[PDB]
């Protein structure tokens, strides 16, 4: 397990390899050919080949290395399964405190997103995410935890109907993070993540190919919580609060129906004619609750919908919003922390584009309305009092990669949790 | 309170603008329905329907030419699951207005409980609503009977325990008797039987989201023989008449029973299951045993049963099975008194061995070599009846559910079927 | 091949003994093998019992001793019939009616089976249009008089339905025109039209089919074969009126120039028909027959055809499904089928069923909806269309029981021929 | 069944009355129609409202009183027409400047429904090519000339996308190119060139669809009936610069010719690209017309096709997907589909996607991967493989509001004609 060296050099390399060649090696080690096009990319993309190569202990050694550098190698070079070891380079104390808040927060959003379902249910995800934030937010953090008939008798019919079925009860995880102490200062943030830590489907059950990796459906859930605990490192001194919906999407005696009426808090009634569509169903009780705190801005997140995957790939996330100027907003501070995010389509139309024959609401759209992703949102729309300023819905396309790619090995990526935190901090 | 919507009748036609085949036209004082004669019941509802999707949600029948029927189909037309509606009913005199009340409060009573979502309505729920609706009209004259859960299994309940066993909900078996005399020994005239499924997920062999959406309403069968035993009562029914309900949840659990399973039932039959969405027609021979232990004149079975009924006859008219040409007969004539459509299919003593299985006497679907779903699932329920040639009513009810609106009907449940059974009870 | 040899087939009212079963329908001693009636379906059980004997490998029979009349022999070949190896049947001694009908029924109904049976590639729309005449003209003689129009004729004088729905084929469609005409006067009255779908293979079209429902798709001009031997069996059963035959005669393939999804059809009626799948071929060939059956104005039009599945998801393959408007002519079908031993069961046809195929860019669609799925209801409804009177004198047969995909109690694989005798029936009563 | 007499519609910003409701679009009194604007969105209100009065069935209306205009009239108009029935519109007293407009788009707009509407045995590719040339003829007069070519020429002079793909057909592929020169000058610099997928009918080819979404694809030539209309709308408006029309026309059906998976087609510009789904055959007749676009040196570039379900399944039919390198051009188009109420949307076209399309055996492969599921993006990216500039001057229209396969609040089932405003719009500007 020795190291190897990896230099950066804006020569190309010997026509042996190609003068297009990304990288070359020799006894001297790993050499990274930089052409500032896009160094950030073509260096995870080498990191990627690196770890293909069979080598489990680097060194970044030579001059060039700063945080968004080693940020990106690293970044390429994680993988599931497997030990490796980099030994980082001479940096100075704000950009290696960068590099370290990146690599506790953000690969405990890979990781917690990656885990086995049967070792991450509600109850463990709404521990682990108060652990994540307890440990940045020193005493300025409250929290409470309402799981299984609790739901039930407080009106949160939507959480409690789609978890019920499983023999791990449905949890709401309600954190407050207050800087001032003063519990009358006002909540400038709500994020709410949907966090199915297992979706079967339900009674709409998934075929195999499709639910293998549907352990990662509550990415969503650990993105507003890695998001929240990082902007805490960046110096977020504003009450924001979190809310993660919590729950497996089981079949047993007991699972939810289709035809059944759902009848949340703020009057709404929902027919649900598909199980699948159980995303939407929980986050629901969770835009009622953040509503309520009335925040300068509302943040959900949720692998909610197939659609937007078929509009932006796993290369994007969706972006709704009736609120241009804070959408306008989220793009810049994509921008300045180099993740990928797109606006998808969100008007007054798609708000009755869920036609139901027994109720207000569908959870599902039909053939005549087949765009998932702004229908999604158009229920969401339900669901938020002031829906069409300072709330923005996240559709999590870019959370996971079922196979490994150029630049991600396989799993979740933990794109998104620099965006929303910069925004928080903004 | 707001202004209501006139709604007139004419047996004249509309002016130059609508049209001389427009069935309906709106002037100043307005709506005028354009009677022609051939199908005026059809044409009412029809128009109830077109003047429900214009968002009119207030109207009063007004002027001459209204009747019990003509307001009825009406309602019929104009109600739907969401909504309110309110409809001004013309002045019509007691008897006429006691036979739309009837109809309004137990056929209604079909529409709204067949409508239901599976959450709201399980088999304990169901049985209840039932015995509710039963004495509501009957008063002391009914006496009933609940056996669920273990119950049923120590009493030899097999087919309605092992299908109903997969859910939370225990599976219900209620035991309604509308006796007027009062005397025990007096004899039994008819004996219901109804398929109170109060959702259907297919169990292990589960359903397609496309063919489960509905699946609240398999519990039709049931609601349609209590809602005619209701209305039997309010059309002088005055003799004894038995109600037997196999109310419970076709669910998937690790309770849930398999493919290959085979139950033995109180009469000796062994069912091999290799479909557990045919879990119907075993229910219902449970209710069938108890309603030939009573050994009655007439024996009425209704469930939605197949979805081979809907390939033959669509939603247009309930499938009638049986071996009894007489009584059939009669149905189809009770069946025109009222006004509703029935259809009758094929029941013949081959349809009896159309259902083989390699590992025990029957098997509860059929195969390639016989595709007739409706005819075989006839033939299964036929060995539980001791008298099957004679006296013994299978409806597959292939008209009680719309899962989208048409030109006559709103989305879900169309209470037909109801009148029909009432009728034959009570001639 | 060695010298086979004659198993004599008895009948007898006493059961057999216990070392065979209570009721078992057939015993084997020294003699040979002994058929068990009860008098409860004697027909029935003897053509079960001759299925079974052919499963014993016993390829030479002779039906011995008394009891043997016309309908208990034919009942035992029907079963006794398969379409692989050759079976040498000796019959018994009969007087010369019952012989001639039994001859009649083994020359015609065996030809249904046997033409039904046959290969596409051995038998395209002209091959079917050809032996129709062959059987007919071989028991009519001078009295039958045909026409064919095919290929390119078709399209030039409005037979737009037949026309579409085969120019995907290398084998042109075609269409039979044959009239029975027994006094000669070409003025004579028509007395009954009979038309018939005679799609020789169907691939589906672009609508294609799984391969689990094509391998029989030979048998797609069952309707065909159905009608034209219930012509030929009438005429020997001593039809003595004149009748007319049409049978539409086309393969339903894919090509660069097979029809396709969308295209409108517009018939000589006036009527447009928008194709909403290439599959439901069967009702737009027929149009075609019924507009020629109409113009003639027959006292009673007959149309037999391998429809829909929906008449075999409702009847199995145990009944043919009879749909028509006229109640009496409907109870006439029904009276002769019993006459003739062959089940038929009628299946809904209202005038709802006219508007059940909506279209959204024509008149009429070819195909039913989710909320009309009564296949066979609604497609005898879009054949109404093609008959001027509608109300009176129409029978639409969706031959449900002509075809068995596999072998039964009482039949074989391949076509049953049942339907020939009850249209024979109705013709000559 | 006849004509019915007119029914008067009027405007009114007073609302109806109770027994409507207030918050009822439209009253009906003795006097007529009447519709409620609140003037939230009076041209989606009137055409929403049209819909509803041809589902009363009223086949003759006469809009009258004030308030009537060019977009108020063509509002009416957009969601009164439906491809079924009969339908009379008495236009109300309009000035010369607003009836020009109206009739420019009934005439044009109409054109781009009416064609896309037709069944693909009316329009093949000879048709639509030659309507397309009839349309511009129409308002071009002799400043419009072009070329044909067809069939074996395509194969000839290396059009193997666009002849590939058709020669499975019965029906030759065609290629027009048309050139609108209003100068006359033959060295005048090409404005812009437009290109559009004119697939007259979608089988799938070998990759043959299921029939639930193959029942429409008589549509699949949206992007050329989209571009044509565009050009002659733009004309209308004062088009004074030179812009050159590219069709790729052709049928993608199944035969013994029809191209496989695996085939590589070299294109004219050097690109080898393996076939891995002949559904995916938009994209290569595209390729043909934007090397012939690129070799023009024009200023802009506009294809449109209904290339993909990715951008119905992004969108719904409710806008169409706009792809472009050039953020100014795309800011361009959105600014004209705005000043036109037609509704564009942008996704994602960069770099990444140029290589999201990977073939063992060549360059490129017409197929996306379960890795690279955006559809509609590296169906874009693709194409940009056949223009030289592809960073400046080219915008790719992905056509998912051109067809509407069951009507809806505001539109009858077919085709819209949005994109036609938009396009004359950019072009004119
Ligand atoms: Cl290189
Ligand atoms: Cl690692
Ligand atoms: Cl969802
Ligand atoms: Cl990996
Ligand atoms: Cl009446
Ligand atoms: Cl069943
Ligand atoms: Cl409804
Ligand atoms: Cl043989
Ligand atoms: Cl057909
Ligand atoms: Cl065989
Ligand atoms: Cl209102
Ligand atoms: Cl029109
Ligand atoms: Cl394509
Ligand atoms: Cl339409
Ligand atoms: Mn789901
Ligand atoms: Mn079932
Ligand atoms: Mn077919
Ligand atoms: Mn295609
Ligand atoms: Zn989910
Ligand atoms: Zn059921
Ligand atoms: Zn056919
Ligand atoms: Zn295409």
């Amino acid at each position: 397990t020795e190291a190897m060296k990896i230099t950066l050099s804006t020569q190309p390399a010997d026509a042996r390899w190609g003068e297009k060649a990304t990288y070359s090696i020799n006894n001297d080690g790993i050499t990274l050919h930089l052409n500032g096009a896009d160094d950030l990319g073509l260096i995870q993309r080498a990191a990627r080949k690196i770890d293909g190569l069979g080598i489990k202990h680097v060194q970044l050694s030579g001059e060039g290395w700063d945080a968004d550098r080693c940020w990106a190698f690293w970044q390429g070079y994680k993988a599931p399964k497997g030990t490796r070891k980099v030994v980082w380079p001479d940096l100075d104390d704000a950009q290696r405190q960068e590099l370290d808040n990146r690599l506790m927060i953000i690969d405990w959003v890979r990781d917690t997103i990656n885990a086995p379902a049967e070792e991450l249910g509600p109850s463990q995800l709404a521990q682990r995410a108060v652990d994540l934030i307890s440990n940045v937010a020193g005493d300025r953090v409250t929290y409470r935890i309402t799981k299984g008939e609790d739901l039930r008798e407080q009106g949160y019919m939507g959480l409690h109907t789609v978890g019920r079925g499983s023999e791990r009860s449905p949890v709401l995880l309600a954190l407050d993070y207050n800087p001032t102490g003063d519990k009358e200062a006002p909540v400038y943030a709500c994020l709410v993540g949907k966090g199915i830590t297992f979706d079967s489907g339900g009674y709409s059950i998934k075929q195999t190919a499709f639910m293998d990796s549907m352990k990662s459906d509550m990415g969503g859930a650990a993105t507003v919580t890695g998001a929240l605990a990082f902007a805490i490192t960046r110096g977020l001194n504003k009450r924001v609060k979190l809310f993660l919906c919590c729950a497996d999407n089981l079949i047993s005696g007991n699972a939810f129906k289709l035809g059944d009426i759902i009848t949340y808090r703020n009057g709404k009634k929902v027919e649900v004619m598909n199980t699948d569509a159980e995303g939407r169903l929980v986050l629901a009780d969770g835009l009622i609750d953040a509503s309520a705190q009335k925040p300068e801005m509302i943040i959900d997140a949720a692998t909610l919908t197939g659609a937007a995957k078929t509009a932006l790939g796993n290369d994007y996330h969706a972006l709704f919003s009736f609120d241009d100027a804070l959408a306008g907003r989220l793009l810049a501070s994509a921008a300045q922390e180099n993740e990928p995010f797109w606006r998808l389509p969100l008007a007054e139309f798609h708000r009755s584009q869920l036609p139901s024959n027994f109720a207000e609401l569908n959870n599902t759209g039909s053939a005549a309305y087949p765009a998932g992703a702004s229908t999604a949102a158009g229920f969401l729309s339900h669901f938020v009092e002031n829906y069409q300023q300072g709330w923005l819905h996240i559709d999590c396309s870019a959370t996971y990669r079922k196979a490994p790619v150029e630049q991600w090995s396989a799993g979740a990526t933990g794109l998104g949790v620099r965006t929303i935190a910069n925004l928080l901090t903004a």
